[PDB]
Order: C-alpha cells, then sequence, then structure tokens
C-alpha cells in the first residue's frame, strides 16, 4: 500500500532476488508495487538511483561489524569486518555487483574514516592502513563475486573439499594469510622484511 | 570481409571496448561486420557463446605468465602470474566481468592443473596450493573490477597517493602481504603458527 522510501527498497530487494541486477528495472518494480510508472518515477527516477539506494541498504541492514570494538586488536577488526562484509554481500542475489556498481556514499566514507583512524592508532601509516582495508575489501569482493556467479587428476582430487563448502573455509584461510602478511610487514617497521 | 572465428572475436573485442559487456549484443556485432543477423547466428548462436569465446581469447592473447618457469620459486610464480592476470584483465573494457561471467574452459583447467602440480612439488598440500591460487585470483579480480568500475580528513590525506596510481602499487603491496602470509603458514608446517 506504500511508496514510502523504506517500502520501495524492501520491494526492490525482493525483486533483485527474483530477477538479479540485470533483470531488475523500474518498470518491473512499479508492476510489483501496483503502481503506474509515472507514479514510481516521482519517487525513484531511474535504475541508477535505485541501485545506489539498494547498495546503501544492503550494507545498512547486514554489515554490522563495520566499526572496531573497544580494546579490539587490528587483526580481529579486519577479520570480523571482512567476515561481516562477505555475509552482507551474500544475503541478496548479485549483492556484490550492486555494491561494485555504485560510488561510495556518506556512510561508507564516514565508516572508512573511523577505520583509518583505528588503524593509524595501531602502528599503521596512512597508506598502509588504507592498503590493508582496500586489499581485504578486494579479496572479499572477488571471493563473493565468484560465489554468486559460480577433468585433470589433481584438480579433481583437490575439488573434493571445495565441494563441501560454498567458499567460506577457502575465504577464511586466505584472510589469515593476508592478515599475517600485514603483521610481518608492520612489525619489521623501517627495515628489510 | 570475413566471418572466420578469429575475425568475429577480434571484431567483438573491438566492440566490447566501444560499448562494454552490457551494451554488447549479437545484433550490434552483425551491424559491425556488415552482415545480416541470420548470417551471424550460423557462426555465433548467442551472446553467452560470444562471451565464452571472448573470455578465452582475453586470456589467450595477454595472459602469458600462466605457467611457472624452470627453476622458478613459488613466490615469484604467484607474483608473476597475478601480475599477468591483472594486465590481461585490464586490456579490454569490462574484461574482469567477461572473465567472471563464464565457466572455466579446457585451457584454464589444463593450466590450473600444471599450477597445482607446481605448487605441490614446492611443499604445498593440495588444498593449500589450490587456496593459494584461488585467493590470489580473487584478490586480483576484486582489484581490477574495482578499477574498471571505479570528504573526511584522514581519507582525504591518504587519497593523495591512490590519486597518482590507477591501482598498481596498492595491488602490488597487498600481493606481497598475501605471499608472505603463505610463506609463514607453509614454513610453520604441522605446528602452531
Amino acid at each position: 500500500s506504500r511508496l514510502d522510501k523504506s517500502k520501495v527498497i524492501n520491494s526492490a530487494l525482493e525483486l533483485l532476488n527474483e530477477v538479479g541486477i540485470e533483470g531488475l528495472t523500474t518498470r518491473k518494480l512499479a508492476q510489483k508495487l501496483g503502481v503506474e510508472q509515472p507514479t514510481l518515477y516521482w519517487h525513484v527516477k531511474n535504475k541508477r538511483a535505485l541501485l545506489d539506494a539498494l547498495a546503501v541498504e544492503i550494507l545498512a541492514r547486514h554489515h554490522d561489524y563495520s566499526l572496531p570494538a573497544a580494546g579490539e586488536s587490528w587483526q580481529s577488526f579486519l577479520r570480523n569486518n571482512a567476515m561481516s562484509f562477505r555475509r552482507a554481500l551474500l544475503r541478496y542475489r548479485d549483492g556484490a555487483k550492486v555494491h561494485l556498481g555504485t560510488r561510495p556514499d556518506e556512510k561508507q566514507y564516514d565508516t572508512v574514516e573511523t577505520q583509518l583512524r583505528f588503524m593509524t592508532e595501531n602502528g599503521f601509516s596512512l597508506r598502509d592502513g588504507l592498503y590493508a582495508i582496500s586489499w581485504v575489501s578486494h579479496f572479499t569482493l572477488g571471493a563473493v563475486l565468484e560465489q554468486q556467479e559460480h577433468l585433470p587428476p589433481l584438480l579433481r582430487e583437490a575439488l573434493q573439499i571445495m565441494d563441501s563448502d560454498d567458499g567460506e573455509q577457502a575465504f577464511l584461510h586466505g584472510l589469515e594469510s593476508i592478515i599475517r602478511g600485514i603483521e610481518v610487514q608492520l612489525t619489521a617497521l623501517l627495515q628489510i622484511v
């Protein structure tokens, strides 16, 4: 019964699950809400507008480990934040693609600012703090994108165990390798690593 | 003058640069080759067929560090292969997306088999060898995807230097962190890392 912003977005998230980022259009959203296209256009001007809103909501509803806890170590922060970002992305169909295809908004910007601050307080230079957060974000995006898209002897036998896993243990193992890489770099300081 | 397979693909790569993965269609490719749609349909049945071919060609033309050299260390292999994969992906518009959206083919499968073999000869268990290659692939895909899609105080001042770089130094730094993470894990062996 409503074209209130929260209900447009809830309905569009529902639709995104039904049809994916490609098949989602303002025309189908209007059909879904019981409304004429010019009525919807008043509210949501185009698909780019829609997807910007959806990206924000995806991270607003499900990315609850965005900020580091009091006393938390940097390692645990990156681990927990990566884990939270991944699950937020996997909640909706093409969620990674919705995230990729929009520019950062006010929240993300404010949130990454608090994260750099946190990192810098923990030994990281600005560039390395930023690189760390970005590299973790890129690794996580790649993994989810591959999962949401988703025979030689050795590949056969190694695939035994990717089988029994949509991608989480592989994601978790690689995440530790990265964090340990960052610990070693960080600890070496201004000498040869 | 030709609908030979190599010329369809060359022309489609040209088109992909002009219009991106979204805007690329068989109808526009036919327009481009000077040919009627039913004529093209004989050769390329649909866009999925097209994109499968394009993915293969992207990696066939530009991914020349696919295989490890004689005497090469595993570290150098992953570094060089990642670097080569990234540049291959960045050659064409939406190249990462073309890569993501198709299933692996015979070459990729044969190539990843040789890579697992190489890794296993170097201390890696099958699962860790596979995880290493996958994690590097995901990190690299994420980075390129972000680049081909592509204000708080601290973010301002850290962005000074992502400015002067499309993404390579950030990619290179994170790549070392991952490789060092893998060295440490690998070397620790069957004890507490």
